[PDB]
RNA sequence: ACUGAAACUGUAGUAGAACCAAUCGGGGUCGUCAAUA
């Protein structure tokens, strides 16, 4: 049982997304910038509607990103001037141009949940495939969810933790966690 | 790769109960005084 991971270096974010786009289809992105943490959704093709401008670094731009869908997750972090390391995590063996494949054996993987911030807002956003949670603590949170949220729905980010031996003594740990999807409970 | 936000150590509770500032006492009445030569 292997967790496959694919790594590329000195690559810009928008190139990293494009180089992965056949796998990141419909992925939720979480982009990290000095001023904003924003969710995005890639097209079912995997593109983003302002991709270059959205993923540009040089003007308070994206220094870290995570893209996740059912099959895989892309991670990117800026090393210098908007060029940085991409790692894609997938439980499936897959081919990528330029990415060096690796793998980790893991003993088992276990489901985990994270409750998202907020209750369903009294109306969803005007954008299709978006919903609004809100909590007085943070205000609105627009999430790329296509289910119309019922009152007293709660949204959970589901993840899978991979457990492996860290020591030659046999000590186990969770070696990584892959984010999967938003789910309504 | 960037300070969280916002939140009254307040709310109720009598320094009080008990203890006599009191007990006894006719506003009365008679023998001297002094020490030397």
């Amino acid at each position: 049982k292997n967790l496959y991971h694919y790594h590329q270096y000195e690559i810009t974010l928008e190139s990293a997304v494009d180089s992965c786009k056949n796998h990141l289809q419909a992925a939720i992105g979480l982009l990290y910038s000095p001023q904003k943490c924003e969710l995005v959704k890639l097209d079912n093709s995997g593109k983003l509607v302002d991709s270059y401008n959205r993923l540009k670094f040089n003007n308070l731009g994206v220094f870290e990103a995570r893209f996740f869908n059912l099959n895989c997750e892309l991670r990117w972090v800026n090393e210098s001037n908007g060029n940085g390391t991409a790692v894609l995590l997938s439980e499936s063996d897959i081919t990528l141009t330029g990415f060096e494949k690796g793998l980790q054996e893991f003993i088992t993987a276990i489901d985990q949940q994270y409750l998202l911030w907020g209750e369903p807002a009294k109306h969803p956003p005007n954008a299709d495939g978006w919903q609004r949670l809100a909590e007085a603590r943070i205000g609105k949170l627009d999430i790329p969810l296509d289910n119309p949220l019922k009152p007293k729905d709660r949204v959970f980010l589901t993840s899978e933790e991979y457990i492996a031996e860290v020591d030659d003594f046999g000590n186990c740990a969770v070696i990584d966690e892959r984010l999967i999807k938003l789910e309504v409970k």
